[PDB]
């Protein structure tokens, strides 16, 4: 697809090579505040944790729930916001070093949650012995420092190892995924507001106003126009001159909808949320109940649920002696099938063996 | 379709011959970070591994799942991202040479996962004896080196052998499949954001501003325009001159939607994901549950499931003494048929033989 | 339809005669790498082999499957990619000559797969005795050579015999079938990306810039424009001259969609895949499950299944002592009919004879 001219050079192929921005931590902070991604972070985090946690420990049901299931949500928000959510646990005595797990701390401990801004990862062992180049070995949360096994890390989508330090050992803010986007949409929107005030400008092309400004005795013509504009309406006709010329100029974003369309399409892609939510027509098919509507993007959340939330939640599960915690997605839909399972046999009367391996309860 | 003129030469036939870019490893790295393919890699990898793994070893059910089924997902992501996903296994003692499979390592071993960036393939035996020109015999993961039977390779779509070294013995990043695309879409999008700010420019064609700049005493006219623009609105009419001329110029991407359409169509093709997902209307028919919605592109994933994931997973299956692992795709849909199977005979009462060879459980 | 003028000569009838390109092997290689046909080759190959193989040998069920059913898929991919897929079998001792089938090799043998690039066909017997002008008698895979009965050939759509050597005795790459296409679409697409960056160019038709360049003291006017362009927005109006003239020019592919439409229509034709897949709306009616969606083009695959895959698979079937292997295309759809078959007689109670000659199991 390249020959016989200089087409070879000026096409989009060779005219530009690929490169990716590394948005700074301070810029990462700002987008966490900005309204658009604020819902992005809130939506995706909630869609991951809102009553979606399969607990295999019925006894002391969801002691996770009343204590730190709310800490994790702020922390897993800090995942998406900054690429590094952090949960810090330590006993009543502040310690730089590891938690004494010889007798695993029986709820004699406190809980902290930290954004990737103030948190960070420091020390990787370059050898293959304990934890590979990925996992840090000790890093500072503040002026203080916290041991590796002390701390639980909510790490998002990680890049290749050759550049993992540039994200300081963990995750990638959604901003870094859509920094192309949020800037563009903001540009779309800031321009959107200011176009209307300049949508059409009345113009008094007035002969001699050359001179009046030039003689700086232009005070009166401004006054007359100001009085004239103070009343220019459907009801009173202008009075101007043959040599005068009143005209009207319009300027407006001719393709505001197209660009706002393109920018929003991508954000739906990269974030994984539907197009409908960005437009705001949440009523249609993107909802809470998982019958068919949460199914609209549950795959993305499930992709989130089994990639960056399973690692630390399982690690958090063991540190509190809780069981292995997973996710698995009303039942009235299934009940009609349940009766079908019952009516399978009726061997006189015998238990439908398939009743148990469904939503019997 | 060629005669009687110079048409023979200038048509798209002979005016350009075919050639394919070889995007470098560093460019391969960047796209892994970029937002668009980040969802591509995440989506396709998740759609392949999310609870789609038929385990013939019910005993110790899915010991794969809690240990390295998450390692593979990062690794099979590294398949799509770079054309080479790698899983490295070795005992507590670092070894260049082969793993001692005389007694196959009974879970006394560690697990590593590596991108095709830092990983690579080195040594092919050109003879036909053991492993053909395809399979390497020993390659370096870093400064270190790892034996062939030590390492498990997640190799994507491979090119012809005559050029296999140029991809360093395995796979092809999706980027290499859509480098024509990601560049084009990025070009579409970067231009999309900047067009609005220049969608319409107000112009003061002003007589004499020739001279004012030329006499470099143009300070005042800029000041007046700056004050004038500071208030140009629907509410105050401009005051200019007969010789003056205010005009407005609009520039905008006349076919932004068309090109953005064409680029997105192809990415849906080559990646295999639907058009709906790229647009972001994931609610319609591309979902998680495989009843009818995951069926939207499950063939592509199944094509992925039985091409580049079966090889190494089966190899990984044997190295851990796990059974042969495959894939096979709720049941309430099938249950109504199940009752039909039961009501087939009712020979007095006899077992429906067809009950077993379906989803009885 | 020809008379009374020179219309006879300039119409599309006589103005051009038909001729077909013979794309070289190196160009055949490149398209195998290119993203578009990469899915073409992957899709069609998978649609042919993914769990579509009727095995009449239930005993040792699908020993084909775990050993070389994956070798064939890479090989049948090499069919479509290059017009020649090759499977090579030989014992532990490398041999130029035929495999000793006096005692047919009881799985004491290795397996190789080769693209039509490095493989090729050499020696046809022009006599009608053993194998006609079609079938080669011995050809080189590399520097080495392999006997005819040693090797299994995946030969695609073959041309007329008068020109069979120009394809070197077997098949035709899909590229050769759509070389008109892939070039055209690539031309469509490469131009598609570069049109937006030039969709509209701001122009400063400036009086006197004739001279400033001519006096080569044009440094300042570029600087002012560069500063001016550094801020040209909706918010600040240009300042230019009466003799000056700012204008905007737009250029864009007026019929980008039409040509991209025509090119994609044909590729759907020649490859046999639907139009929907090329567009990327795979969700609609082109899927994996063969109930109604795979039926969208299953005829093309069935046409592929009984033309170029039956020959060598059957040949491969005998060489491994496996039975004759064919293809034949869920059952819950058929089960309601199955009960209808049962309720046909109820002669007291008697077996529905039609139960067996359906999907009883």
């Amino acid at each position: 697809d390249v020959l016989s001219g200089l087409i070879n050079r000026r096409n989009s192929m060779a005219r530009n090579r690929v490169s990716h921005r590394y948005l700074s931590d301070e810029e990462m902070r700002v987008m966490y505040k900005a309204g658009l991604m604020s819902k992005i972070i809130r939506l995706k985090a909630g869609y991951a944790l809102n009553d979606t946690l399969k607990f295999e420990s019925t006894q002391d049901q969801e002691i996770y729930k009343k204590r730190l299931s709310k800490h994790v949500k702020n922390a897993t928000k800090f995942m998406l916001g900054f690429g590094r959510g952090v949960i810090v646990v330590f006993k009543n005595g502040d310690d730089l070093s590891k938690p004494l797990e010889r007798g695993v701390d029986p709820k004699l401990l406190k809980i902290r949650v930290f954004s990737g801004d103030i948190a960070k990862g420091n020390n990787p062992d370059n050898d293959l012995r304990s934890e590979r180049y990925y996992k840090p070995k000790n890093y500072t949360i503040k002026g203080h420092t916290i041991h590796w096994t002390r701390v639980v890390d909510f790490t998002y989508y990680m890049p290749s190892e050759n550049e993992l330090p540039d994200y300081y050992y963990g995750g990638m803010s959604e901003s870094e995924l859509i920094y192309e986007q949020f800037i563009n949409d903001s540009v779309v929107q800031r321009a959107s507001g200011s176009i209307i005030e300049k949508a059409s400008t009345f113009v008094y092309k007035i002969k001699g106003y050359k001179q009046l400004i030039q003689a700086k005795k232009e005070e009166d013509i401004i006054k007359y126009v100001s009085t004239c504009e103070d009343g220019r309406s459907i009801y009173g006709g202008l009075i101007t001159d043959a040599d005068d010329e009143v005209s009207t100029l319009t300027q407006s974003l001719t393709d505001l909808d197209k660009v706002d369309n393109v920018t929003l399409r991508r954000i739906a892609m990269v974030t994984g949320l539907g197009m409908t939510v960005l437009i705001g027509e949440q009523a249609s098919g993107l909802n809470a109940s998982g019958e068919k509507e949460r199914q609209g993007f549950q795959d993305t959340i499930e992709n989130l649920q089994s990639d960056y939330l399973e690692d630390p939640l399982n690690r958090l599960a063991e540190i509190f002696q809780l069981g292995f915690i997973e996710f698995k997605d009303r039942v009235e839909y299934d009940k009609k099938a349940v009766d079908v399972a019952k009516v399978l046999w009726e061997l006189g009367e015998d238990y439908g063996a398939y009743l148990k391996d469904k939503d019997v309860v």
